[PDB]
DNA sequence: AACGGCAAATGCG
DNA sequence: AACGGCAAATGCG
DNA sequence: CGCATT
DNA sequence: CGCATT
């Protein structure tokens, strides 16, 4: 399989070179014969001569055309005679460019800016990753000694770990007496020990956690400082620095440096993403975190060094346990966009996209439209009616079902041919027609990305099928992940339409899924409700709620595979509605906020949750109770109870102190803050006493009754006495207890006045 | 008459400039003698000659302390040492204080955050805005052309239009055909036009709407795009833009920049403080608002700038008439503060009675208690027990006196002796202990804080006086504005004890005075109920609502009178309960929520009302058919009979859709019907919204307290 | 600009 | 590195 | 405006 | 809390 491609400079020539590992034997592959090239559209073919003399400046080099070719292709699928003008340097193209645009006798220059290793990948069909080849990983993590106000890499390296299958080891330069550490003379030592072993188990793989933004760069000045060779690349080169967006990505050349922040960042959502957080929520188990300041009070005083580098054996441990996982996620999208998996696991969706699409349209002789120049930006800058949102049923309702339409968005596209070169193409026997919106699509030809998008689906199906019937939970989680990121790179084709960089743009394309959408879903609710005795609680986009009000499990279970059966026999192609769900009670509260419990008992709440947002025990206990009241008794009465009980308890001071703390993360340096909330107020007031505050520091505070706004009263809870302070009662009734169970309530007819205390006279 | 002070540097050394206008001439004069210092209280006096030879550096220029002197002084009126640090320059004093405090023979610092020409003015005893002096005013404001999306002062200025007691005018560089416009070839031009406008009027106080925030601001963009020195201040400079606090302040140097909007936006309650609003709530008369889009089109498109010109004309106009109206109150809070006008309009109420008290301090050589740490902040947010407040009786009452103590919290202070320099200080001969929370204090000498009081609670007196006796409306209503402020501010002495921030902070002289209100409110009640047979119906804090049931209107105003002759003769001091009303009927729903009928037939009514902005007009009116059945006919059955008429109305579609209309740009109104342009032929409003929503919640809150629910309405 | 986010508590919704 | 932005709208707070 | 739900 | 009444 390949590995990656690049390019190197010999005589001035490019000369690629193709990483590969075929038949466990890693080779470079070396092509000097492809040439780099962008394509110009004449006014007259006669001014060729004069393009062909266009000449620019490279660092004293006087960069030429090599050499121009008449090409046929199509634009939008519409036939267009250009010049293909041929360079001998890729980097001759960025000099040449604009001058060549800019004669008057060029209309306009096309795949100028195409990088000349990917070019290659895609103009000789060549898709990375590709074979039962087996490919040898190994993790690696680092300890360091921090002391805070240093510049970055001041202090050393005190350990490097890594791991594979054979285990796990770490290197330090103090007599640590573990059976897993390899104890060296000094930082030099331990830093050649490791290149020694990269370089002996010659991984295709180099597994890090942050190492694009944190391990490699602090490697790098410390074997700057200490005078070594950090040749972790095949072909004997360092750890390859470059600058990706406002952050960085590193390359190892030969091999392929997988780093699972990025990958982990966009897959799964989580409030913190430290190593720690990110193992607990795959694999269901803990892992302790040892901080930056405990790691040098060890290396300092010699105690307790055991702990530490237990800690930095189990970092590496885990980064080579999740990168396992991950891996054939991201190899399997590498074979889908066509690009290297290093590539494809840090760049955005939008870019996966225009990199799928560059590479189909060479395919089929089509030419890529430019990315927008700032004027174009400006005009696209317009926005569209997206999906229908149903205002929500108001009232507790039993035996519901929550049907849903498979991929929606990309079958419309499939359906009804959505492409910008079928929009509005006259000449065609065939159209269909977008409602509301009245654009026209040919029908008599398969559109560009209607074309591409069925293998996707098709693809995306296979990955469920297989999850359904896992019987490992882990695998079946990251199975979910994998059909997950096709869903979402599928509905990213329909997104990039109207995405005002793209090359494909079409907003004409984006508006009319989106109208065919709000058709279908709306067309499906009458349907359900007229024909079918069903009332539609909810309804968000592609997918809605609903139950028979006076029946039974059996019965509506039953009515809704008829329903299914029927509307399924009336959509058109790829259009398929499926029955996702069914619920035994559920509330629905206001549009993107509910919660439905199913016969398993357990609770799905969307929009209720908001952990952002500083929640005291006694707000979150209080949900938790009147949720549980409401999905699983069955009883609103119970629930409003509990509220009028928690808001007597606290205005008559009964409510336990503890259960008043609101704990929230400082995530920057104090001074960096824009706006000053309570956790901030009490955190720059214990930073003035002499207490460290770091982001990552949590703030547990409680309010008291007092002068001031929230901030200003606000004291730490270790500062709390009850037989002193008395809690601001009215904050706790009105700011965090009422709000979080009035938009649940709500749904029921109960409003503020309802859930407050009684307030009797005598 | 002094309007201001300032400093500038000259060789290192500061110089005090005294910004008057003295027989119609404007004067600076100059003071270079006029030291900054501070106080440091050290352990020994020895240790002076380590003090004195602290240093500091400032860019460069090493800070040294000048000389020292040792001075008596008193700090809580007890008799304290402390050595006067004196240094070449106001800027030394916060580059050497935190180094000066850290010294180990240093037990603590003072006075080392004064502004050096606010200090100035509290050390020569000089007061601004003193004497007969008359002084010239000139308002402004400016149109610009406003496009959304884009950067602050990227269009240019349309139009700017200025106004005096000799008329309004408006520079324009677009030909329009109007007496009062003023047209000139270009934007550079319009602003030197303008600018050459106040050179030669030469005001005394420019007057803004939010100039501070944005008039300012936006010509100083302008200005520096097209390279106009805008020398507005009378020394040649620029206008100085400064922070203060979340927003900026300008200040035009010799001049009083007044602006408008601080003022009012704590004078007057209003949902919105746009100038149109403020002017009606003022005078009386509407202001028509044309918008910026509104202003760019007319611009754009040449068609209906006469308007756009008008507008901008009456907008100099109506913020000249106002800064007539609103000067007078702001120069005579500069002479009681004791602090120039710019500075008394922009400050806040705690601010006020701080640098009043700095100044007395300074009078009677008293130092001033620092301001507090982040650390004794966090001290001082514990709360205390506030005002008294009864749970009222419900029911209809008839013939209802409201009796009510003159200025409570400011007698109660100065009768009881209330300051931190009385608190517990041993050895006095008699003492006043306030009740419930014990702390006493010392009667043998005035406290500082009751010794100042007197002469407010009078001033306040004379205007109350001048105002009962006042024809004009505008001008009783000035003066109302005026003794309140007053009254709010003689208040905020109490309020400033239990202020975090304070210098003066006493925690326990808030509880006292708050424990005293709460003893003689409840006192009170209990002799009018025991000894003259009244029944209190309801009372908050130092007033009370009282009747004899069986009782007509002579008897219960004649029995109302030799009681308070009779608790006025016990009360100490001055304490003084007053004769506030008398009302022919009262309701009273919950604490702060009632409503009272006077015998000229106005209603009255406190905590029911609401400033909300969906207010349907038969929601409205029947809440006011409710109160007049209530309070005018004394019928609470024909109150639920017209909500029961209302409902059914509304439900067979009888009420006519006129009186259902609930009244993007800042300012605009939007009336519309829930089911503008409504045709009851084809469209049916929404029947249970205007009785579940408007007329139900309304009336509800009303009849609740006669025991009536919604289902009974 | 140096001093300015802040006068207090009680109570309803 | 030469490419690289971070696929879309609806809706609540 | 940011974040959550599609 | 936010705003109104003291
Ligand atoms: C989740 C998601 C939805 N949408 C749009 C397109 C989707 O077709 C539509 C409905 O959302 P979904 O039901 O979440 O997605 P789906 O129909 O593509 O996939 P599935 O088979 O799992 O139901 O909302 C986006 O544009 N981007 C997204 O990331
Ligand atoms: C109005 C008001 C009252 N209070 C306190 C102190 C007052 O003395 C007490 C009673 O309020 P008021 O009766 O409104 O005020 P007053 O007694 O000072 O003045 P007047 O002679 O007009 O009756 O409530 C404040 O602390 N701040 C205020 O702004
Ligand atoms: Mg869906
Ligand atoms: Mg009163
Ligand atoms: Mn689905
Ligand atoms: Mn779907
Ligand atoms: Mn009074
Ligand atoms: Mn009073």
């Amino acid at each position: 399989m390949i590995l990656d491609t690049d390019y190197i400079t010999e005589d001035g020539k490019p000369v690629i070179r193709i990483f590969k590992k075929e038949n466990g034997e890693f080779k470079i592959d070396y092509d000097r014969n492809f040439e780099p090239y962008i394509y110009a559209l004449l006014k007259d073919d006669s001014a060729i001569e004069d393009v062909k003399k266009i000449t620019a400046e490279r660092h004293g080099t006087t960069v030429r055309v090599v050499r121009a070719e008449k090409v046929k292709k199509k634009f939008l699928g519409r036939p267009i005679e250009v010049w293909k003008l041929y360079f001998t340097h890729p980097q001759d193209q960025p000099a040449i460019r604009d001058k060549i645009k800019e004669h008057p006798a060029v209309v306009d220059i096309y795949e100028y800016d195409i990088p000349f290793a990917k070019r290659y990948l895609i103009d000789k069909g060549l898709i990375p990753m590709e074979g039962d080849e087996e490919l040898k990983m190994l993790a690696f993590a680092i300890a360091t000694l921090y002391h805070e106000g240093e510049e970055f890499a001041e202090g050393p390296i005190l350990m490097i770990s890594y791991a594979d299958e054979e285990g796990a080891r770490v290197i330090t330069w103090k007599n640590i007496d573990l059976p897993y550490v390899d104890v060296v003379s000094t930082e030099k030592e331990m830093i050649k020990r490791f290149l020694k072993v990269v370089k002996e188990k010659d991984p295709d793989v180099l597994i890090t956690y942050n190492g694009d933004n944190f391990d490699f760069a602090y490697l790098k000045k410390r074997s700057e400082k200490l005078g070594v060779k950090f040749i972790l690349g095949r072909e004997g080169s360092e750890p390859k620095i470059q600058r990706m967006g406002d952050r960085f990505a590193v390359e190892v050349k030969g091999r392929i440096h997988f780093d699972l922040y990025p990958v982990i960042r966009r897959t799964i959502n989580l409030p913190t993403y430290t190593l720690e957080a990110v193992y607990e929520a795959i694999f269901g188990q803990p892992k302790e975190k040892v901080y930056a300041e405990e790691i040098a009070q060890a290396w300092e005083t010699g105690e307790g060094l055991e702990r530490v580098a237990r800690y930095s054996m189990e970092d590496a441990k885990v980064t080579y346990e999740l990168g396992k996982e991950f891996f054939p996620m991201e190899a399997q999208l590498s074979r889908l966009v066509g690009q290297s998996l290093w590539d494809v696991s840090r760049s955005s969706t939008g870019n996966l996209v225009e990199w799928f699409l560059l590479r189909k349209a060479y395919e089929r002789n089509e030419l890529a439209p430019n990315k927008p120049d700032e004027r174009e930006l400006a005009r696209r800058r317009e926005s569209y009616a997206g999906g229908y949102v149903k205002e929500p049923e108001r009232g507790l309702w039993e035996n519901i079902v929550y049907l849903d339409f498979r991929s929606l968005y990309p079958s419309i596209i499939i359906t009804h041919n959505v492409s910008p070169d079928t929009l509005n193409r006259e000449g065609c026997e065939e159209y269909d027609v977008a409602p509301q919106v009245g654009h026209k699509f040919c029908k008599d030809f398969p559109g560009f990305i209607p074309s591409l998008l069925g293998d996707l689906l098709e693809e995306r199906q296979k990955v469920k099928k297989k999850m359904k019937a896992t019987i490992d939970p882990i695998e079946k989680k990251l199975l979910d992940y994998r059909q997950r990121l096709i869903k979402i790179l599928a509905n990213s084709f329909y997104g990039y339409y109207g995405y005002a960089k793209a090359r494909w743009y079409c907003k004409e394309c984006a508006e009319s899924v989106t109208a065919w959408g709000r058709q279908y879903i709306e067309t499906t609710i009458r349907e359900i409700e007229e024909k079918f005795g069903f009332k539609v609680l909810y309804a968000d986009t592609d997918g809605f709620f609903a139950t028979i009000p006076g029946a039974d499990a059996e019965t509506v279970k039953k009515k809704a595979k008829e329903f299914l059966d029927y509307i399924n026999a009336k959509l058109p192609g790829l259009l398929e509605l499926e029955y996702e769900g069914f619920y035994k009670r559920g509330f629905f509260a206001t549009k993107k906020k509910y919660a439905v419990i199913d016969e398993e008992d357990k609770i799905t709440t969307r929009g209720l949750k908001m952990v952002r947002r500083d929640w005291s025990e006694i707000a979150k206990e209080t949900q938790a109770r009147v949720l549980e009241a409401i999905l699983k008794h069955g009883d609103v009465e119970e629930a409003v109870r509990i509220v009028k009980e928690v808001t007597e308890k606290l205005s008559k001071y009964e409510v336990p102190p503890e259960q008043l703390v609101i704990y929230q993360p400082i995530t920057k340096q104090l001074h960096d803050y824009r706006a000053r909330g309570p956790h901030v107020s009490v955190a720059k007031r214990l930073a003035a006493r002499g207490i460290k505050i770091r982001p990552g520091t949590v703030i547990s505070y409680i309010v008291p009754k007092g002068s001031g706004r929230i901030g200003d009263r606000a004291i730490p809870f270790d500062e709390f006495d009850p037989a002193k302070h008395k809690y601001d009662a009215g904050y706790y009734i009105e700011n965090q207890v009422l709000p979080a169970v009035e938009r649940i309530l709500r749904a029921f007819g109960y409003r503020k006045e309802d859930l407050r205390y009684q307030k009797t006279r005598q």
